[PDB]
């Protein structure tokens, strides 16, 4: 029993791309051995937050949109999530924490 209790949030990094096709290649390379937060300014087309590598840190039901609030817990192993694709455009989902 390590320390690090309490984790009611979820601890995750978003990308984007207009390049729909692109969002389910990167999702693909990912895995690959390359950092999420990289992708974020390699690239994530985000705005500002994509400066700070996607780092969306512990999130609670109640911060990021529909779509992406749901595959933000459904990703628990630390994986990449379906092509998501909210108001802003399409988006990704890596589990980091």
């Amino acid at each position: 029993g390590p320390m690090g209790s309490m984790a009611d949030k979820i601890k995750c990094s978003h990308i984007l791309v207009k390049k729909q096709g692109e969002a389910l290649a990167v999702q693909e390379r990912l895995k690959a051995g390359e950092k999420f937060g990289k992708l974020a300014k390699e690239l994530s087309i985000d705005g500002g937050s994509a400066k700070r590598d996607g780092s969306l840190g512990y999130f609670g039901r109640g911060k990021m949109v529909k779509p992406f609030e749901d595959a933000a817990f459904r990703l628990q192993v630390g994986e990449v999530s379906e092509p998501v694709k909210s108001e802003f455009g399409y988006h990704v989902i890596k589990r980091l924490g």
